[PDB]
């Protein structure tokens, strides 16, 4: 039907049809009379997966013969989403499958909707890992993603009476056709026990054993026949476990609980023993696998030439002392050489500056769980602090600031300090974030070792985030500049020479309109809600956090509502304001914010005077598959974190690529997006990092803003008095109290500039032609934010490997 | 290679080879350089399973069009064993697969050894269910086996220092290629709650819900293209389960524990809540499925014409009040009509007379767990007892004897009494057993309703138990009488006219010798033990129980040893004495018996004076796959239970069919085996049922035997003094104490006759020609003990359906 979706050749279509029927019959054990849509989805999944096999086998064969340096990306999160459409896109099968299913009397789109997301992540950090895997394959790198196969991913969110309820994400219930179990590469992981000292070395003994069983999922590159591996570990009890009898068998669950569930905290640290176990489990199994592969290529001097380990935040930081443990205790290398190998092997990526998000494990936990690792950590700290003492003689305060061991009521290990010490590179995820690392939280470390510190601005894959979710945009672009931009996103710059082209302007705007109509229809069907598709689609989608300032958006919404009620017969640009995202189950303020959003909707959406001029919708169960639908339909992208708090953001880049304009603070990657597009093509408002610092010195007084802005005072009085909760008038007192007396993120200080900047958005929207020309200038300059660029920089600047765009033989 | 294993046609062999390679590539994701024996097994399993699909689909289609009466066989146990070879046998694929694998450079036998048993049963009752499914398919009956998919089957037994250790039977670890998950037919099962009475009916409310997810396994008939279904339920938590957050997800395990593990008790009742839950779980899910299928054919009068439910012991006895619950509470039928339907639908098979094996559930358990069922049971009891009162006026003691409710310290429900009341037929499993039911434990019920009581003597399938495990015997038989006996085992009678045929005598004996050499080689390879293949193979394999009198065998063994040590230079017929079987983990005496057996071996097998004249071996981990190996190699079958205690036995029939002679008491099916073969062709010894009763009246005094038999006294003095346990001289005091003072099974009373009868065995073995002629007379008369005969009798006499030998279209 459309060009970018590949060829629908006669032989390919015939071949897909017959393999589809074969799978329906032999694999699913059904015929056409009894089959449900789900059976049809599964027959298609199996038909598609068959095309990965040859390439997957030959790619891994290739790495064995060529023996390139291997990249190991260790993450506790891989937020993959759905796999069917992505696989078709990367193999150029989409149009052929569309045609094959059409002739079988099936709608492929309807079948696509049946697949559950692999929701093995919380948000941005987990999605980054997934985008990275795609780019690593597309760039021909010998890369492996290693993580945990959680039985339950991020919870499904239901909204009940305006409140978030959680339900278990039982994503494996019907079976996962995209994975291959590899029980033959099952490995032991050790826990607890004690340290014994012998004549020649320490020994870790009397351990409890848990088995790590790998499941491999293929990662196809974009049309290059490269198929890499994501290996996810599942926890299994050994067979003599606990071995009255009935209870011993039932207690196997305790061991297997390690891989049961993803911790649902976005940007918050919870010092729970189960989480620690998960962190060690992935690290111990992965390293054994790494070393096995390295030996099957004694000379551990070549280890760093053949191995790179990337730590996705501090979550797999135990990789550092585990590598040391294996090299010293088992391989019998001397400490200093083992350490040299470790540093040159490992690199650490930091994803946050929020103090509450930094992992600081209590010493008593590590003592019981991983006694040898603690000993190794103490030894690392002693030797590191000796270097600091020598570089900064007599600077006693520097010593306690830089120590891996934090003193206090409970002694803790600072995992970030561990990571910096045991890595040859440390990067932040956007230029301002990386600068904040050098200037503030890791200042001491940067002064000791400036060479270690780097920036790698985040990106998103243009395969999932343009071609897959916005085929109509991808196609109107390809008609003018060809298809090569899909794996070389800098080519979008060529679109600048079409900014005054009347045909292109019309087409860009038509595609957006079609996406909005499709999403507006989606909302009615599955959620019975009415929206005006002519309105400006104002969307804020991301995890619910105080720092992300969904509350600032709320205040804007109420301001608009109050202004309409003030002058009802005045013209306003109509808006559909959509806010979505999950709150962490324990995060009370975030749950209150959700309730506020729905409570605002209840008032606004039923006021007869408002009409179809303002709608407020809470987008339930925001997740990768939902992002793929709402992002292409958006006009306005809300990126409004307090400057200095969003390390990068990636949602921001998704919106930019799909034809939304951005209202945002100079925070995270927003700064670089504004720089690429030009500041006149971005709706920038609010305090910069320096303004925040100035206010912090002086002291943030929210009352000042309340006193001087009458529109803001009215909103606070509405919230307090029970205007938005008539039956429970004090419902939102926690929110008012926080805003007035305890606001770490200074919502009030940015309110005036935000509202003003929002008026400028509405003005531009009144002029369809100029709105669209600014949109074109955003899409045209979004090339930098491809994860192919990001990964090319990791490869050259950290891992010491060259990317390749060459095809492997088909 | 051999005739009975089917044709190896050029097209079939070519087709198997290519489908094998296709599966190795697309299914397993391997090539020939990396594949292990297990991968090769799995490629073959998938290649074979593909041939079941068309037939499986068309068989179930057929039942839908013809709407025959359906048979539902409800069991908590299905001891299936391995499936690969059985599938090949029933589809006539064995020689073709053998040839296909040979040409790929593979030994199919070696691949067969890789498959784990489906060990979903304890022993005879579980194996009976499996044999029945095979016969039901072979006889063209519309039959379904319903049970539980246990994650852990019967434990693997390891012997450590002579003691049984248990390890979890993690049989699903590598995935089960023979099942198809059917998550779409998932059904709710209710637990706990309370009973509310409304204007129109009782209602069961506030229940905890557990989901029942079915897995279907095909059951192929022998060469008739009929493929029936075994449906096994797995327990799943609902998704809002318990729904702080992390714990709620982890607590899902509590619900899913229902299908976790098989209770390892053979012939013993343990009143554990988890077991009760398992019993209701299978019953509730199965009945919903039954009723669904019945409606998709309001007129519940036709229910019994379209449905038969067979209860395999009392384990699924809750079927009776559950059917009543559904018919009264949900369908709103009046009690009396619902009851009529129930009785005509249900039939009960009893498998034991041991009082400790009868299920008697505490009232307080049913009250909490199944409050409505208890109410229904009370109502059944009241109405049943009113019938008894009317038939036997003033017989107050009869009333309390027949009550479903037993009074005492704890009130209990007698599940056997429930079953008799709610069933139109009650059968025992061998003629003497069924007679014992009418004369003793169910005497009162037989007097009230003599028409209900029947016999159905057990059988074994000749597919697994001759063709599969003894191809060499099957072939020498087929050479003379054709292949038709495989599904008409009465034809073995034709072999009587070959009892003096010199060629046949030679061939029968050659096959046994070959089987003995193969098993003797098997023992050295996998267990490093030396045996003399010229010796008489004396085997007792079955679960370890006091009633089965492994101890009587032990005493014989020691007698032989003592006699040799007495007259070392006298000739004795050499014996290899093999004893194997699992003990229930809680059963202390059974565990002591195992230790005695190994301790005897330790002494006998290392005495230089004994030589290769006597060997005592404990066969570790006895299970279906091991039975298939040892039974064909056996010369002497030990069936030596105290008369009145073994309801039937089926092991006995397996040995008879495979060319072993039987030494046994007149107990269970032994009586009918002796009757078929002629008593001169059986080694019968010991007390009959009547002799046991006589001794019981008088009082069993073990001391009498100890005093009067000097050979027996010596053995007791050896056991007591520590001859068989020099380091722990008092090790066997519990055993001696039991034999001397507390022996329910009268081991001593049968000792003299046993030893004497064993001398007569040795004498016959000295005459190879006459041994073999007696063997021929056993095999020739083993036809009665085919489960095809058994199932034909259930069909005609209980279920009201005609068996059919006709082929369905291929
Ligand atoms: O069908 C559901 C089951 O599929 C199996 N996969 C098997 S047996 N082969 N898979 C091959 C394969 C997987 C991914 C591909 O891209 C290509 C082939 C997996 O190992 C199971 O974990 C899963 O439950
Ligand atoms: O391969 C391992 C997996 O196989 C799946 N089976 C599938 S997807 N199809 N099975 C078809 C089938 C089964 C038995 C047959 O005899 C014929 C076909 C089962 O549903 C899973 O429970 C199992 O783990
Ligand atoms: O670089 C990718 C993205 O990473 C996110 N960080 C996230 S989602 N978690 N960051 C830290 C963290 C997460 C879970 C924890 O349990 C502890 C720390 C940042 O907040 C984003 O600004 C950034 O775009
Ligand atoms: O009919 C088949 C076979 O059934 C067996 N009975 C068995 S193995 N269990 N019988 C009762 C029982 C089992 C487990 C329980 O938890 C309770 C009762 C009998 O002991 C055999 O003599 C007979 O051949």
């Amino acid at each position: 039907q459309i060009s970018v979706r590949g060829l629908a050749g006669v032989e390919n279509v015939t071949e897909l049809k017959k393999n589809f029927n074969r799978h329906l019959h032999f694999t699913l054990v059904k015929d056409r009379n009894v089959a449900t849509p789900r059976d049809y989805y599964f027959a298609l999944a199996h038909t598609v997966r068959d095309h990965l096999v040859g390439r997957w086998i030959r790619t891994q064969q290739h790495y064995y013969e060529k023996d390139p340096k291997r990249i190991y990306y260790l993450s506790l999160e891989f937020y993959m989403g759905r796999t069917l459409q992505n696989t078709m896109v990367n193999l150029a099968l989409e149009n052929a499958c569309d045609e094959a299913t059409y002739q079988l009397g099936l709608d492929m789109e309807e079948l696509e909707e049946i697949e559950e997301d692999a929701g093995l992540g919380n948000g941005g950090l987990g999605r980054l890992a997934a985008c990275f895997l795609d780019s690593m394959a597309t760039l021909g790198l010998a890369a492996y993603g290693y993580g945990i196969r959680y039985e339950f991913g991020i919870f499904n969110q239901k909204i009940c009476g305006g409140w978030q309820m959680e339900e278990a994400d039982d994503w494996l219930r019907y079976g996962n056709p995209w994975e291959k179990a590899r029980p033959e590469f099952t490995l032991p992981v050790h826990f607890y026990g004690r340290v014994e000292h012998t004549s020649q070395g320490a020994k870790w003994v009397d351990t409890q054993v848990v088995l790590a069983m790998p499941y491999d999922t293929p990662v196809p590159g974009y049309r290059n026949n490269v198929v890499n591996t994501m290996r996810l570990w599942s926890a299994k009890a050994p067979n003599d476990f606990n071995l009255g009898y009935i209870q011993a068998v039932l207690d196997r669950n305790l061991a297997e609980n390690i891989s049961r569930v993803l911790y649902p905290n976005d940007n918050f640290f919870e010092g729970k023993e189960l989480r620690l176990k998960q962190e060690y489990f992935v690290v111990a199994a992965t390293l054994q696998d790494i070393i096995r592969r390295f030996k099957s290529s004694t000379n551990f001097d070549a280890f760093p030439d053949k191995v790179a380990i990337q730590l996705n935040d501090t979550h797999p930081s135990l990789a550092i002392p585990e590598l040391m443990r294996v090299l010293v205790d088992l391989e019998r290398l001397d400490w200093d050489k083992a350490w040299e190998v470790t540093v040159k092997t490992c690199a650490y990526t930091n994803h946050t500056v929020l103090p509450e998000a930094l992992e600081r494990w209590p010493v008593h936990l590590l003592e019981t769980l991983l006694p040898r690792h603690l000993q190794i950590i103490y030894e690392i700290n002693q030797r590191f602090l000796n270097r600091v003492a020598a570089a900064f003689p007599g600077d006693v305060d520097r010593l306690r600031r830089m120590s891996l061991v934090e003193e206090g009521a409970v002694k803790r290990i600072n995992m970030a300090h561990l990571c910096i010490a045991g890595s040859h590179a440390v990067n932040g995820v956007a230029r301002i974030h990386s600068e904040i690392l050098k200037k503030t939280i890791f200042k001491d470390f940067y002064e000791l070792e400036p060479h270690k510190f780097q920036n790698k601005t985040n990106g998103i894959t243009p395969r999932r985030w343009l071609v897959l979710c916005n085929p109509g945009l991808a196609e109107i672009i390809a008609e003018r500049i060809g298809e090569e931009y899909i794996s070389d996103l800098d080519q979008l710059r060529k679109l600048l020479s079409y900014v005054d082209d009347e045909a292109f302007i019309r087409d860009v705007a038509k595609v957006k309109q079609e996406n909005k109509l499709k999403f507006a229809a989606y909302l009615e069907r599955e959620y019975k809600v009415h929206i005006n598709p002519n309105s400006l689609f104002d969307v804020q989608v991301k995890r619910i956090h105080e720092y992300k300032r969904q509350l600032l958006n709320c205040l804007h919404v109420i301001t608009l509502y109050n202004r309409i009620k003030k002058e009802p017969n005045k013209f306003v640009v109509p808006r559909t304001v959509m806010i979505g995202g999950k709150a962490a189950p324990g995060y009370h303020m975030a749950k209150m914010i959700i309730k506020l959003i729905t409570a605002i909707g209840d008032v606004v959406n039923h006021d007869p005077v408002v009409g179809d001029r303002l709608r407020v919708i809470f987008l339930e169960n925001y997740r990768v598959s939902l992002a793929e639908k709402v992002i292409p339909a958006a006009d306005l992208s809300e990126q409004i974190s307090t400057a200095g708090t969003e390390a990068s953001g990636t949602g921001n880049m998704k919106f930019m690529l799909n034809g939304a304009l951005t209202i945002g603070t100079m925070d995270g990657a927003n700064v670089e997006m504004a720089e690429e597009a030009g500041e006149e093509n971005f709706f920038i408002f609010g305090m910069r990092v320096e303004d925040v610092d100035r206010l912090d010195q002086r002291g943030y007084n929210a009352q000042e803003y309340y006193d001087r802005i009458p529109e803001l005072r009215q909103i606070i009085e509405q919230l307090s008095s029970g205007f938005f909760s008539p039956k429970q008038p004090d419902l939102f007192k926690d929110i008012v109290n926080m805003l007035m007396h305890h606001d770490r993120f200074k919502v009030f200080a940015d309110y005036e500039e935000y509202v003003k900047c929002q008026e400028r958005v509405s003005a531009l929207y009144k002029n369809p032609r100029e709105w669209t020309r600014m949109v074109i200038r955003n899409i045209a300059t979004s090339g930098k934010f491809s994860s192919d660029r990001t990964i090319a920089q990791y490869a050259r600047e950290i891992w010491g490997v060259e990317p390749s765009r060459q095809r492997l033989p088909a």
